[PDB]
């Protein structure tokens, strides 16, 4: 469940980001 939660963590403010550049 770490692995889990940390990567969709991640995932999630990897995609706000881009969506703030573009
Ligand atoms: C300090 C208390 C820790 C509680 C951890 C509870 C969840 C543990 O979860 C375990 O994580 C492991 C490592 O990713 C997996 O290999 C196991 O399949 C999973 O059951």
């Amino acid at each position: 469940p770490l692995v889990v939660a940390a990567s969709i963590i991640a995932i999630l403010h990897l995609i706000l980001w881009i969506l703030d550049r573009l």
